[PDB]
């Protein structure tokens, strides 16, 4: 019934009286606990949007409560991190680089959360979710890309998964949408040479999506060219046996 209710008053974008009262509506169901009035908030959110304009004000005002609710890592719980998802999804502009640094701050905590609950054995999917997160907001950096890739390798290395780890899904998201930066990072020497490393390389280059990733490697044959070989020995051929398996993928 509230759905119901919900979708007939976001047909009235026309009626310029009504908007402040249907905003406010539109912004309380999308901010609901309530899994499916979350997702019907979203999708009236983005009916009503068809036919009328919203202010950065409206968005600002409205999500406030939540936004200085998220100052400490224990509130982001699913609910909240996709509560921020379907904000950011609307509304791309109202997140900035310092929400960004703020959101990596708490994935490094429930990402330790995380490996502390393994080693004494939903803190998995807090941390999937705000690892999706970052590809949805325009103003993430490609500065992220370094922090995020040593927080779930170390997360990984932890809990010694490679197969079973969610945190690739969406980090492979993040990553095409830097894919200078992922490849110039991971093609280092030394970092070529680090097997956890490289085999994080190769999972990530194997990828469906990872089409943007193998583009930027490709667009540049001459960097292989140094890596097939001309103690010191042993690292020249573990980079030509990386650039085999590059150019093999």
């Amino acid at each position: 019934l509230r759905i119901a209710a919900l979708n007939a008053l976001a047909a009235c974008n026309y009626l310029p009286q009504s908007r402040e009262k249907i905003i406010a509506a539109l912004f309380k169901a999308l901010n609901s606990t309530n899994s499916e009035l979350q997702e019907a908030g979203e999708a009236c959110m983005r009916k009503f949007l068809e036919g009328a304009t919203i202010e950065v004000d409206q968005i600002h005002t409205h999500m406030r409560p939540l936004l200085m609710m998220l100052g400490d890592y224990r509130s982001l719980t699913l609910n909240v991190v996709n509560r921020l998802t379907s904000v950011t999804r609307l509304f791309p502009n109202s997140f900035n680089d310092k929400f960004c640094d703020q959101m990596m701050q708490h994935l490094r905590k429930w990402m330790e959360v995380v490996v502390i609950t393994h080693k004494g054995g939903n803190e998995m999917k807090i941390c999937s979710a705000i690892i999706n997160l970052f590809h949805l907001i325009p103003a993430a950096p490609q500065t992220l890309v370094k922090p995020l890739l040593e927080v779930v390798m170390k997360t990984e290395r932890a809990m010694l998964i490679e197969a079973g780890s969610p945190f690739r899904e969406p980090l492979i998201k993040f990553l095409t949408r830097h894919p200078s930066q992922t490849v110039e990072l991971f093609m280092m020497e030394a970092t070529l040479n680090d097997p956890q490393w490289s085999r994080m390389f190769m999972s990530f280059l194997k990828h469906k999506d990872a089409r943007p990733l193998r583009d930027v490697l490709a667009a540049n044959p001459n960097r292989f060219i140094t890596l097939l070989l001309p103690s010191t020995s042993t690292m020249r051929l573990d980079l030509q046996f990386q650039a085999i398996k590059i150019i093999s993928i």
